[PDB]
């Protein structure tokens, strides 16, 4: 028997990424993946992801879910990813015709987190296994189900709320500075969708998580027999999930250049797929980079969509300016094969937005990280990896949304990134963890072999 | 569920690429896959391919197979591939254990066609459906099977079955030299692919008429075990060259190689030099003489080297065939007319002008000239057996770039083929009823 599982996604690459690499997982521990897709995507950069990786497994079936009709008057937000999010949530009772019709027959639904709260009742009814996948850190996790009891417990999240701490069973405390700045704004569409599903993680028989134990002290399995105690659905490592064959291109130009490179010398830029730095930021950080005294491969965005960044980086810093940074150092404002860029020996350093996709790549790759937090999850996330050693954070510099960074201490904090020691030491170690892990006999390799005996 | 699926590799190239892409392509419905290997393979390119589809498939297993140590003192042969043959054959009975071994239980072996006599009776005692694995086309299978009763019974006709007659001439040259180990093995093997449970050949029904279908009911009538058509086998998803090639004008590359297992005479190698430079066409030539240390440039000279470097592009590697056909600068392919690369072509809808050299490609070639796709030269006879001046290559390569009806017809073909591994298509259909059947 091959155990079928079937995949519902959602809107971003931070949420999609996780989930077809773990249907290449799935797949390559004998399982049928089914996906369930929707068009048309928000970013052209997903619609490639589901085109490469359905090339590369033919066995892999694809059912369009298709959306009613939306009004994006009701909308709080402009933000393009979470109203996709609430757009698939509102045609939810239009899953079952959908579920009803695939063969064979489902063991498994997996279901994004975006999505568990409005989605899990439809498993039930059709007695589906249904498992959540998380694509934050576990911190996180245990974050967002504490989240709604601790906002019933309060009044208002007015001024009464200062930077005091929230209560985490089985983890350090949360400051408030560290809490996802929407959070405060409640009736935020995305905070509503946040109290719903960290309600509904419970209502789930799992949830999957894209980390190892060794990532996290030895908390997990602790952690794990409370929650049975206490009735709560287990967390489950499955992590660090491996990217795909077809995420490498070894003839990329950015790659081409790297070649050329002194070991160890250069320094990774990138802050995600959904957020664009701030214009002045963007000038300062070039300023920084110049100022670094050290070799750069810089990747950059102007918009959060990347259909809709036709601007030229000649429109914002301008002419000469760029001409001037383009001599130090590789500049683009395109889609970089990062994983690929990460495994490179010239690769020293990484400049990261504390994003848990790329900073599991670095970990996976043993690239020291300078976390550079800009908004949601990232500032737990640096802590995390400010907590392995294989990275540092500022905390002068806040959240990079509402704080502003000049160039020169830009620069020296990329020197200081360079210089460290100790983090390029601990980098071997987890890197070299991070591969027993999904050895044969792993953590996470006993997790999922588990969890597809379930299946069984 | 997920039937299991054994695959019974043999020495060589041509014979393995089919193999590894079966592995493939029955993953891709829904199969698990276990490879039997036996080590050490004789060349390179084996040995590298099998460790490139583990790792691009790490849902397949590898079974490595012992056999009993052997003698080359016959020999009847002296081909190392051939000779490997005897090698696994001889160990027959080394393998009942090994396919009892691996679990989940199978539900069928796949076969090579070379040593089907000797373990498809492995099969029977195991209550194991078992398939042959054939690597060349219809017309040659059919001679195959029908060649032992030939025996038994000039340049004239051979009995076949539900085809056109062949000329002794396009015969394969050794089934004359009987008692040769290729054509004995071979004699044992045609009466023994009706044992098996079914013949899986790459092809699909468009490119040999609206026969196929037939000649099952046809042979069901016999109770001969149908044939299962589930081509093309697509190549696996596992820079020179092609980097030069993208610097070429589109139709106007000829693209020349001759198998992965034979060598011209330094002589041919010269005249087809020749005839490449007297052509007035761009070309991509691929050259042979993993022994082959010595350089073109020995064989070739120095001074003579360079001439041909200034016309085109001449190499002496393995190259990814595939990739090069796929390329929209490549308007003609040479070729010995192996099944693999004709496929290749067909896949690709390169035009070519076949160049018979031994083997099977008397018959291919005539195929190939029955599909329309391409042109074979009957007067150049076997390349092996006559040697062919400089003026005839060249004229007769303008001949195949000048060629427009072959253009049409591939591209029309090439739509076939895509539509038989489609949903629905023919090939995807027999497929899907194999499988089905596992159950
Ligand atoms: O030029 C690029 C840009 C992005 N990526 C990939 O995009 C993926 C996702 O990036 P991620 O690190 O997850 O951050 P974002 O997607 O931009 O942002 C949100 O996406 C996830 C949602 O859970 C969270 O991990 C983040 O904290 C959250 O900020 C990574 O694997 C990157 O390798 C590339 O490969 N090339
Ligand atoms: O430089 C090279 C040479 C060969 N190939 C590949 O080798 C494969 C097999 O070659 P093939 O066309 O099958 O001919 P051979 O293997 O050299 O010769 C024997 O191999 C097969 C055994 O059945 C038959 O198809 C042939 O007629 C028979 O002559 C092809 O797919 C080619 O793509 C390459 O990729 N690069």
């Amino acid at each position: 028997s091959c155990p079928h599982v079937a995949l519902l996604l959602s809107s971003g690459m931070g949420h999609l990424t996780p989930c077809l690499r773990f249907a290449a997982t799935l797949v390559q521990h004998h399982c049928r993946v089914t996906i369930i897709t929707n068009y048309p995507t928000v970013s052209v950069a997903e619609s490639r992801a589901i085109s490469l990786l359905l090339s590369d497994f033919p066995q892999i079936t694809e059912k369009q879910f298709h959306l009613l009709p939306f009004d994006p008057s009701t909308a709080n937000t402009t933000d393009p990813f979470f109203l996709r999010w609430e757009a698939i949530r509102r045609s939810a009772h239009l899953l079952n015709p959908l579920l009803s019709s695939i063969s064979p027959p489902l063991s498994a639904l997996v279901i994004d987190s975006s999505l568990v709260s409005s989605f899990v009742p439809v498993a039930a009814n059709l007695d589906l296994p249904s498992y959540v996948l998380f694509t934050s850190s576990t911190r996180m996790c245990s974050l967002e189900e504490t989240f709604p009891a601790f906002v019933a417990s309060k009044t208002n999240f007015d001024s009464i709320q200062l930077d005091d701490v929230i209560e985490i069973p089985g983890f350090s405390p949360v400051p408030v500075s560290s809490v996802p700045p929407v959070f405060l704004n409640l009736n935020h569409l995305f905070t509503t969708m946040l109290i719903q599903n960290g309600q509904s993680f419970r209502k789930a028989n799992g949830i999957l998580i894209n980390t190892f134990e060794a990532l996290e002290g030895g908390i997990l399995p602790g952690i794990n027999d409370k929650r049975a105690a206490d009735g709560l659905p287990p967390y489950c490592s499955v992590g660090p999930l491996l990217p795909c064959k077809f995420e490498k291109t070894e003839c990329s130009a950015p790659v081409k250049w790297l070649d050329d490179q002194p070991e160890g010398s250069v320094v990774y830029v990138s802050f995600g797929s959904r957020f664009a730095l701030s214009s002045e930021q963007i000038k300062e950080l070039g300023d920084g980079l110049i100022r670094s005294g050290c070799r750069f491969l810089w990747v950059v965005k102007c918009k959060k969509v990347d259909q809709e960044d036709e601007e030229s980086l000649d429109e914002l810093l301008g002419r000469d300016v760029l001409e001037k940074i383009k001599k130090y150092g590789f500049v683009i404002k395109n889609w970089v094969n990062q994983q690929e860029i990460l495994d490179h020996r010239a690769v020293g350093g990484f400049v990261t937005h504390g994003g848990w996709n790329s900073s599991m790549e670095a970990v996976w790759h043993g690239v020291p990280m300078l976390v550079w937090p800009q908004f949601g999850d990232q500032k737990i996330n640096a802590e995390v990896i400010e907590r392995s050693g294989l990275g540092m954070w500022v905390k002068r510099w806040g959240w990079g949304t509402q704080q502003l960074v000049k160039g020169e201490e830009i620069g020296e904090r990329i020197k200081d990134l360079m210089g460290n020691n100790p983090l390029r030491v601990r980098a071997k170690t987890l890197r070299e963890e991070a591969r027993k892990a999904i050895e044969v006999g792993g953590s996470s390799e006993k997790t999922l072999k588990e969890l597809i005996e379930n299946w069984k």
